[PDB]
């Protein structure tokens, strides 16, 4: 597809040739193939590889994945991308610069939001979760990642004055529903409602989850989770709360505000049964040994547990969103995503009785 | 042992409640042991562990090493670590954190100078080169490391002016050797000296070999390299002969400059084909059965290859030296050391006839 700037095709050219062993380490300017997966000021996705005709001297990749930034938290999610892969957990980590990195390439495609309530899908993603939930990890389990962020962010928010109309408008009705009393509330109801603190993904939708290529009849193991840029330890029933939330907001949608949101999409509780009998086992792990009565107790706790820790995802990714409103070149509809989020959190919280 | 001070105290038994698991997390202030390991400006050790009569509550440990800091590099190391850590070559990482990290704790002490010419410590050290030599890595493979640190350093040499008396007139000795064009000398003696291009430690020392507590029996499995602070995609005959020099050098003289030089010291050709009869099979595989005349042939040259990486350990470390005479605090006869190591640069280039 159509070539990058010349100027990245002969630092990708460079990087790939002095990173990578075996054929790579002698090609030349003349016989290196590059293609730009997506485009853009940050984060840009290139396929590199070899000739179709030159031969592999030994286990080299033909095919690679780079992956450029653009514009201490950048130590630990390299820390964090190097181990996933010596775990098989995620795609191998072939070279590590300034610039960016390269990585395994995975042929696959992302799942589409109608997708995530397909049963199999589904209880394959709880068990991956619950995967993810059970590692150790060297970085600071005290779960201040939550209110933490949420805080700092609705700090920012109180002091962003927009420039355009109907963005000064939207703020507007957004802070009439006076966010730092509802903050307040929201962490009553959530130190009162107890969640593990585990490893959390903390961004579980369908745009970071794999479905792998050739393994389409398997029914276990097809996918792979992807993208743990927001990853920390973080209570369980946010990690899971957010990706029920995420059934309901499709951003394939190619006219502005370039996503759509569907409340009546939410999963049913027999669907949230669905998802927790299939992670619970991979989670706790003598849980099939527990009388019926138990399990039943467990599930009915865990629905209250992740249908409150909900609320903190539409609250968060709401006041995210604003911010990013300001600051963000990406054409996306950030304010009308946010009163989405915020009129779900509500909706919400009358389903609730909170 | 050793206490450090207050704010360390309360700052590593934070860090340790917050990143442990189990029992760390509901420590007390006063119920946390800490003592000093090594002190000084830069790079502290100290042993954190659990009071004798708490109970773990899983598997998490008893005892950890503190490291900290003190004064691009930073990534690659953790990167580092964290792999060597999930493939067993190295501690446990256990937390990661700007100011430094905890790691499991090896009872083990580390070898002294003597001991390196010990039959069986010599074959397992070659042994561990050799597995280190062969692994994969996501860090640069153009053999860069070697010429462009010298460069660098020998350009910050000329630069440097001293107001003490006895350093100024060492180091007036010291470039009455013309050490650039003595650099172009070692460029053209290595360019036609071939060397395969392998995963190096770079500083391979009895300070970074720790003898396993415990396995003091066992005749192959007793040791562990560590600290790979130097290490690189280099050439290999730079690690095994900056290994040989590290024969001749003591670093646990108690009194100025710190450290003694004995040339007599040095390998004899019998011990270096003792440890290269280790590596060879260790690092190819199929070694063994090669006719007795071409084990000999690749011998022989492998002697000369490392003989003559030889002089860019004495020449590389001595121009390190220098620049450490200037900029660091530590109590080292850097100059004197300096000296010690171009002595032998020359008697080594004698020994070759080259
Ligand atoms: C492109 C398209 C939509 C958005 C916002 N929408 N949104 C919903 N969830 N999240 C978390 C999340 C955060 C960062 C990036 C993706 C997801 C963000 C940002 C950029
Ligand atoms: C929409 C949004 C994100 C995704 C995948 N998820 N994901 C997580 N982080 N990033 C970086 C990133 C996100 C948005 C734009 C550039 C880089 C991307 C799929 C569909
Ligand atoms: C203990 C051991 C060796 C030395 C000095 N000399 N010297 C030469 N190479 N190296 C490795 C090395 C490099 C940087 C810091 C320490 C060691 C050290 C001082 C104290």
């Amino acid at each position: 597809d159509e070539q990058p700037e010349p100027r990245t095709r002969r630092r990708a050219y460079l990087w790939c040739k002095e990173f990578l062993p075996g054929a790579w380490r002698g090609l030349r300017e003349d016989e290196f193939h590059i293609s730009v997966i997506r485009g853009g000021l940050s984060n840009m996705l290139f396929q590199c590889s070899l000739p179709d005709t030159t031969a592999t001297l030994g286990d080299e990749p033909r095919k690679v994945l780079l992956r450029l930034y653009g514009a201490e938290a950048m130590v630990l999610e390299s820390v964090m991308f190097a181990i996933l892969a010596e775990r098989s957990l995620g795609p191998k980590l072939y070279g590590i610069f300034p610039q960016g990195r390269l990585e395994q390439f995975i042929p696959s495609r992302r799942l589409d939001t109608e997708e995530l309530s397909l049963p199999d899908i589904s209880a394959e993603i709880a068990e991956k979760m619950a995967t993810f939930h059970g590692m150790k990890m060297p970085f600071n389990k005290e779960p201040k990642w939550l209110f933490g962020t949420m805080e700092k962010y609705l700090k920012e928010v109180l002091r962003i004055k927009f420039t355009e109309e109907s963005r000064i408008k939207k703020l507007h009705k957004l802070l009439s529903y006076n966010l730092p009393l509802e903050l307040e509330n929201l962490r009553s109801l959530l130190e009162s409602t107890p969640s593990p603190v585990v490893f959390c993904h903390n961004d579980c939708q369908e745009g970071n989850i794999l479905l792998l290529e050739g393994r389409e009849n398997s029914e276990k193991q097809k996918l792979m989770l992807i993208d743990f840029e927001y990853s920390s330890y973080n209570y369980r029933g946010f990690d899971i709360g957010n990706h029920f939330c995420e059934w309901m907001y499709d951003y394939s949608y190619e006219k502005y505000p370039f996503f759509r949101a569907n409340i009546r999409k939410y999963p049913t509780k027999k669907q949230q049964l669905h998802f927790i009998s299939s992670y619970l086992p991979a989670f706790q792990n003598d849980f099939e040994n527990l009388s019926t009565e138990e399990k039943s107790i467990i599930k009915e706790e865990m629905l209250l547990e992740v249908n409150r820790f909900a609320l903190a995802s539409h609250f968060l990714w709401g006041l995210w969103s604003i911010v990013q409103a300001k600051i963000s070149s990406i054409e996306f509809g950030y304010m009308d995503y946010a009163q989405a989020r915020f009129d779900a959190y509500f909706h919400q919280k009358r389903k609730l009785g909170v």
